[PDB]
């Protein structure tokens, strides 16, 4: 009659801190888990409730706990861009280079969602800017696929390989072309991106732009390829 | 020479320069290497009065460049609403298609311009363009994380399960690009989580392949919720 764990989980999932503390006082398991192995700390991390995280951490919750797919609280906090929560977690034991079951690091997630400042912070505290799972998508790949311009500038300025390959031979210029990000394509061309690169199936960025219905981008790629009078 | 100077003048908004060059006898329908006209450039840059001028001075409103794009396409791409109204009111075709079947609505959706999409739909645009053979407006909005715009399109009966040429559905696109809240939304509205693309991959598979473990978790919870 007393499944207190799922109640605590639901309170953490919905930001209701007072209920979480009441249940904790009554003696709810601070390390309770849902079906995918997610703990209240994981949820406090995604929702960005800092003080709740402090409380859980001091009351004994495990900071390097991994859910079923190998995600840590740091991963989730990084996904939602909560800077001070990231700082706190780092300052009390979390591994900055933690890896999930497919080789993805927190920096990857910060890059994917366009959190520029958090990326700067992670890089200054030792994150690997060219972290591929072994060979997989790089942070720059993630930034390029989702159109995050300033972040691309930052990563390139911190010497990310502008021509790195993922598992399918794709470059960042491929990703940007496939998603129809015009200003980003211009930026990558301006910084020396390889316009003739072919993926594992022989496709150029131009080919992908056509395949995905982005004909303005395709235009730009064609002028880029042919612009030399003599 | 006069053609390129007229082109650069249109591309840079200098209207007085445009009329001087026209009087000097520049072809009002001149074309660069990708077939783009001064009207095209005025359209992409959102120079309304210039567009009115060129239109009064004889410019062709339905001219197509090298890939079949019209002035309306560029205006829709860059979100210039009032310019779109003006073009529509003097002859422009609302459902024009370029060489791969993409319409102005596709581009307005891809770039997240909510009001302009609302307007295009009010003026007769086809919400299900290339349904079930190629990318639809919903594909484009979903691939780039535009939540509100996806809500709008679904409310006006966009096909939530349409497949593009590679068998991909919108839920595929959202999963592979890691748009979490959009995946949740698509799940709530009946997207098929067991849909398989041309390579047999489900949205869950794509999420794994693209290093998106949070999206995969949500898909796992849905999958085990309705084991039906």
């Amino acid at each position: 009659s007393m499944d207190i764990g799922k109640k605590l989980l639901e309170a953490a999932r919905a930001g209701h801190d007072d209920s979480v503390e009441v249940l904790l006082k009554k003696g709810a398991d601070i390390n309770a888990k849902d079906n995918v192995g997610v703990t209240p700390l994981h949820l406090a991390a995604v929702n960005g409730h800092l003080e709740l995280v402090k409380l859980l951490l001091e009351k004994g919750a495990d900071i390097n706990a991994t859910d079923l797919f190998g995600l840590t609280p740091l991963h989730f906090a990084a996904t939602n861009g909560h800077l001070e929560l990231v700082k706190l977690l780092l300052e009390k034991g979390a591994d900055i280079n933690a890896v999930d079951d497919v080789g993805v690091t927190p920096l990857h997630f910060a890059a994917r969602n366009g959190h520029l400042e958090l990326v700067k912070l992670l890089l200054e505290k030792g994150a690997d800017i060219n972290a591929m799972d072994m060979v997989g998508p790089t942070p720059l790949h993630f930034a390029a696929k989702n159109g995050h311009l300033e972040l691309v500038k930052l990563l390139l300025e911190k010497d990310a390989d502008i021509n790195a390959e993922d598992h399918f031979g794709s470059t960042p210029l491929h990703s940007a072309a496939e998603n129809g990000h015009l200003e980003l394509v211009k930026l990558l061309l301006e910084k020396g991106a390889d316009i003739n690169a072919r993926d594992k199936f022989g496709k150029t960025p131009f080919d992908l732009a056509i395949d995905n219905g982005n004909e303005d981008i395709a235009e730009v790629l064609q002028k880029a390829a042919r612009s030399h009078h003599h």
